[PDB]
């Protein structure tokens, strides 16, 4: 009887759907298989846990690789549903928050507001509830395919979020919200475009944005660490954190660490919970080809880079933070 | 630009469903991938059109083997459009037919009608069309899942199809409905799973069923070979094709490879169409692992086995019949 290998609701959904769903559908899908790009994703993401939690063992890393397959693909469905449903509704799948303390007191005092929001869980899910309290300037990117940035921005306007271009243009903009006393939305946990910091993740000097660092620390912003982790009966649970207070100290990049070690720290305790996928270690000029050569040789040259990390830090020249 | 890496409509249909819709779609899709099944599929596809059409060239058997993980694809996917729908609109899905004389002259004939159908192209799209011109008994193995077997007999009561267990109580309303005039459909070109008779498939004796050559030969009912290809445009064309006359002629296996050189022409024609996935070569007690080693020495077990089948046919022992 082994089960749930479908369900009937679903099938009687697939099948109410017009023929020219379900051809372009199996297009898609199959055009991921003759390109590999499935494969190729699978073995980023057991890569990166490798490389951020290596004191997994073979079968716990077996667990959580298919956790965090199965985790990450969901929440993207999660986020079709999220982006097709009215503020109300998103609103009404928030069963339990914690922390909503510091968000209400972080707006009462007026200095703006940084979410800090990483690639983890169902994170679109919490937008609609926060817009509620305060106005929202977000970077946002189009999305590359031009009716897919359609959908996803009728789900920002919905929200009532403001976009803005992810340029210095789009930087004064959320500097000029925060003055005012309201709130941006950023995800720190990527690789940037164009520029910028090495700054250590998991033990590994990383090219990283500065720009939570670079706002909090001018505009004296409340910095909030934010995520959702579904429920196991069709809610989530969102949690709402205050970052250390040394993120306010010393240069952007020293801020960027801070933030660095909240996500380090998310992980460590929900590690099948991250979006896995993204090739982050590549964002170093000895990483460029990790995910591209054999994983031993991989995990060899980023060990052998941690391990050189470690003394040219207590040795007072800047060897990591060189950029060439 | 570069296009159709999603449909807006898609995308809003997506995004209309329940939570729990997409959760479920997401395990299901992660299961896929987190027991190598999708790969598996893949390479079977590939080793079996090595085995049956070795005249392509790497780069033609690449095309093709995209094309058919494509169509096969393309095809479920239109199964379960077809099986949610009326058979009005099933009927008008048909634009084209060929042939469509001799099924009209076979249900003259009264001897009763046996519809050949390779799995080739989108097969199901055919029944209702079918159904409006006589009764149909058909055999049926019930869907291991019961929320799919569900489904699929909705669709099959809709078009008013006489199901009947794979068993000889089967066999013999299926003659019993042939002795009256009526029709069944038969797709011939899997693996029984109890017995039967080892018959070349692309030169290769594989063990196959005998079912259609001793219905035919029996009640000398008129046999049709069927199949149906989608169009340019959303509609399909369906083709009935006689079966050559041979097929009455000798045993039940000589019946059966007369069928066995229809599907073959229809593969060499539309290798496309076929449906690759299914393991149809392991079924030859030399074969039993081919699905299952490395893709040359496998096929070098094949080519062997091609080449004892045609010297031990030129000799009067039955070498390739005999089972042990
Ligand atoms: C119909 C098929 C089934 C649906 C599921 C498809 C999964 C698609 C995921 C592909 C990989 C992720 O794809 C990537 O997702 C992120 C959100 O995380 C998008 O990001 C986009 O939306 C977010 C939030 O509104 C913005 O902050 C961002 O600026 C914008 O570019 C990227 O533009 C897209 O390139
Ligand atoms: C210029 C920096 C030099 C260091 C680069 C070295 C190698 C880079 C390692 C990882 C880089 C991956 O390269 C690319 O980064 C961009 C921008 O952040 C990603 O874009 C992604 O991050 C941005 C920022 O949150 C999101 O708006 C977007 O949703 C997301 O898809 C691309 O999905 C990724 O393909
Ligand atoms: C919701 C996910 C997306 C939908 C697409 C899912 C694709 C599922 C295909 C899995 C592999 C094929 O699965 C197989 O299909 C055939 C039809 O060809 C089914 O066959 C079933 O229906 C046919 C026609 O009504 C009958 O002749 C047969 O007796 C019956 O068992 C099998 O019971 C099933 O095991
Ligand atoms: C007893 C025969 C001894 C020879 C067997 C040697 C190895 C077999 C090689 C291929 C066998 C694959 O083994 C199994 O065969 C059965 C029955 O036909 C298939 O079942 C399939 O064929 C039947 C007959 O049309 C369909 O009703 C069904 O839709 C389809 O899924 C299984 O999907 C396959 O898993
Ligand atoms: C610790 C692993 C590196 C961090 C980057 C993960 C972000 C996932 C976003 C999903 C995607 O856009 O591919
Ligand atoms: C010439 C290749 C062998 C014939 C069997 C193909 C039938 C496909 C059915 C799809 C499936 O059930 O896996």
């Amino acid at each position: 009887p082994d089960s749930k290998s479908m369900n009937y609701q679903l099938l009687k959904t697939f099948s109410r759907q017009p023929i020219q769903f379900g051809r372009f559908l199996a297009r898609l899908l199959a055009g991921l298989v003759n390109t590999l790009k499935i494969t190729r994703t699978s073995k980023s993401i057991e890569l990166n846990l490798r490389i951020a939690l290596p004191y997994l063992t073979p079968q716990q890393r077996i667990a959580i690789t298919e956790k965090a397959v199965r985790n990450e693909l969901t929440s993207y469905f999660e986020f079709l549903s999220i982006w097709g449903s009215s503020n109300s509704k998103n609103i009404s799948r928030i069963h339990r928050i914690e922390g909503e303390h510091f968000f209400h007191e972080a707006l009462a005092a007026k200095k703006g507001v940084v979410l800090i929001v990483p690639h983890f869980g169902t994170w679109a899910v919490m937008n609609a509830w926060c817009a509620q309290f305060t106005s929202m300037t977000i970077l946002y990117k189009p999305v590359k395919n031009a009716d897919a940035d359609r959908f996803v921005r009728e789900a920002r306007s919905r929200e009532q979020a403001n976009l803005v271009p992810t340029d210095e243009s789009g930087v004064r903009q959320i500097f000029k919200a925060l003055k005012q006393g309201e709130t941006t939305v950023i995800l720190p946990d990527h690789t940037p475009n164009v520029g910028g910091d090495m700054v250590n993740y998991f033990g590994v000097p990383l090219a990283s944005s500065n720009l939570s660092a670079k706002l909090i620390q001018k505009t004296k912003a409340k910095a909030l660490f934010l995520y959702a982790i579904r429920n196991e009966n069709d809610g989530f649970t969102m949690h709402i954190e205050p970052m250390d207070e040394k993120i306010y100290e010393g240069t952007a990049d020293d801020g960027t660490y801070v933030i660095h070690q909240a996500i380090e720290q998310l992980i460590y305790q929900y590690p099948e919970h991250y979006h896995w996928s993204y090739k982050r270690f590549k964002a170093n000029p000895a990483l460029d080809n990790i995910y591209n050569i054999d994983p031993t040789e991989a995990l060899k040259i980023v060990d052998r880079l941690k391990a050189e990390a470690l003394k040219t830090s207590t040795q007072p020249e800047p060897i990591q933070t060189s950029v060439m």
